């Protein structure tokens, strides 16, 4: 098992691949049909703000901070722009609580179970998502998409067991194979 969260990113064109993201469920179709542009590691979720389009030339690079060195390729450059991350949860039995700040829209789900989103264009702003108690044996996965529509870009994930502090969410609380 490897320390963190598998990334994926996926270069959308406004235009060619259809409309603005706006959406989770549009994003979604959009992930499902195609192969990511590029992989990374996700070990640190504090990335951005970029500005001049998370697909700009050269923006994923530096919005992903120290986890760039891990792209698996420069992908193309595109008007709007998705990440993905996935993982298994390296959690004991309790209940916990995402908060995000992103620009624009996100969705993180647990074991198939929507726990925090903002389904939608924004810019920067920061939403708590909803307690969640950790069922069945697991592994408990955990599902996180997230896309830039255009502009600023940014999204920093913290995670934090109930009656506790918030800590920035990456390789101290999930794996991946
Ligand atoms: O239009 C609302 C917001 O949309 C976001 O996608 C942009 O990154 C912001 O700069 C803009 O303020
Ligand atoms: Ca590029
Ligand atoms: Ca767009
Ligand atoms: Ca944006
Ligand atoms: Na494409």
């Amino acid at each position: 098992a490897v320390q963190g969260l598998f990334g994926e990113y996926y270069a959308y064109a406004q235009g060619s691949d259809g409309g603005n993201l706006s959406n989770v469920a549009q994003v979604k179709a959009f992930i499902a049909a195609n192969e990511a542009d590029a992989t990374f590691i996700g070990r640190n979720i504090d990335y951005g703000s970029v500005s001049g389009d998370l697909g700009g030339n050269g923006k994923v690079q530096s919005f992903l901070k120290d986890d760039a060195g891990s792209l698996s390729t420069d992908p193309e450059n595109s008007s709007d722009a998705i990440v993905k991350l996935t993982g298994n949860l390296e959690l004991q039995a309790g209940t916990y609580q995402f908060r995000v700040r992103a620009d624009d829209g996100y969705r993180i789900e647990v074991n198939g179970q929507t726990v925090a989103e903002y389904n939608g264009n924004q810019g920067a702003n920061t939403r708590t998502g909803s307690e969640f108690t950790l069922t069945g044996d697991g592994p408990h996965s955990v599902e996180i998409v997230y896309w830039d529509q255009g502009g600023a870009a940014q999204l920093r994930i913290e995670l934090r067991e109930q009656g506790g502090a918030y800590e920035i969410f990456g390789s101290q609380h999930a794996s991946h194979g």
